[PDB]
DNA sequence: AGGTAGATCCGGACGC
DNA sequence: GCGTCCGGATCTACC
């Protein structure tokens, strides 16, 4: 899940949990719990708190409780559902928050990559994993100037730059490839090689792409669904991601796939320069 | 130096 | 049955 997927989950999850009071927290894979590292302390401190809100920072969900914030990263396969305490759990359910009304918030994660950190609300923003995060891309804090300031300093691939959460929050393998295609920039270009005009174009397309994907409920390419189990529709608007060997929608040249910045990387060798 | 590729955490889908 | 793939992202060897 990237920004648009996490945003859609946030929007669809909040009304199912707001105002509910935690009665128990059960943990079946303790490695998910990162702070407090002792999963018994993590569970104990959340009991008796009520869900007051649900925010997103980058790819993180921030559950606002009474005194605490719970910071959750779904990573590759993490997802939340709300269901009755009377039903058997689905496979790969690793954390369960039981509410006083007999419902439960269930965290499922086949690959177990997800993370959870709990801190007092006033501390969460100055501690990991939120502390290092770059600006929200749909905010004034992300501008071409902010992008150029990081780009000019490094010969790393522009893909590696955009995947770096300290540069800008929220972009992952899909939206990086898509933004670069739309901006006409090859993903292996050294960041410092981008012209002033290329940086402006890239910022514009990043903002447009993420915005569009939010409006479409995210991209369902393998396993992503919203909290109601509904697929997104942005996958029908992809120019390059997952389209290797198919014609470019713009020029008909076959889309190519390589590895860049350690990730599968999709591009049109004609439209991107 | 600082960028890149491999290893790691993890396990299911998929094609051959 | 067996590599390889995967909306994340660290660390660790290499130059
Ligand atoms: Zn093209």
């Amino acid at each position: 899940p990237q920004l648009p997927e996490v945003e859609t989950i946030r929007r669809t999850l909040l009304p199912l949990i707001v105002g509910k009071t935690i009665e128990d927290v059960r943990i079946f894979w303790p490695n998910i719990i990162r702070h407090p590292r002792d999963s018994e302390a993590f569970a104990a401190r959340m009991i008796g708190q009520t869900v007051r809100g649900l925010e997103r920072r980058g790819k993180f969900l921030k559950f606002l409780l009474d005194r605490d914030a719970l910071i959750s990263h779904l990573r590759m396969e993490g997802r939340y559902a709300v269901a009755s305490a009377l039903e058997p759990l689905e496979p790969h359910t690793h954390v369960v928050f039981c509410f006083t009304d007999g419902s439960e918030l269930r965290y499922r994660d086949v690959r177990k990559f997800g993370t959870m950190h709990v801190y007092a609300k006033e501390e969460a923003d100055r501690r990991p994993p939120l502390a290092e995060l770059g600006p929200e891309p749909l905010s004034p804090a992300f501008s071409p100037a902010v992008l150029a300031e990081r780009a000019v300093k490094t010969k790393r691939s522009v893909k590696a730059l955009l995947l770096d959460c300290t540069v800008v929050a929220g972009f992952g393998n899909i939206y990086v490839d898509e933004s670069l295609f739309r901006a006409g920039i090859l993903p292996g270009r050294p960041a410092a090689s981008l012209s002033s005009k290329e940086i402006e174009r890239l910022h514009e397309e990043m903002v447009a792409t993420i915005g569009e994907a939010v409006m479409k409920g995210g991209s369902t390419v393998r396993t992503y669904v919203n909290t109601q189990g509904e697929a997104g529709t942005f996958q029908h608007h992809l120019y390059v991601y997952g389209r290797q060997g198919n014609p470019c929608k713009r020029c008909g040249t076959p889309i190519e796939k390589t590895v860049v910045a350690g990730r599968g990387t999709h591009y049109c060798p004609r439209c991107q320069r």
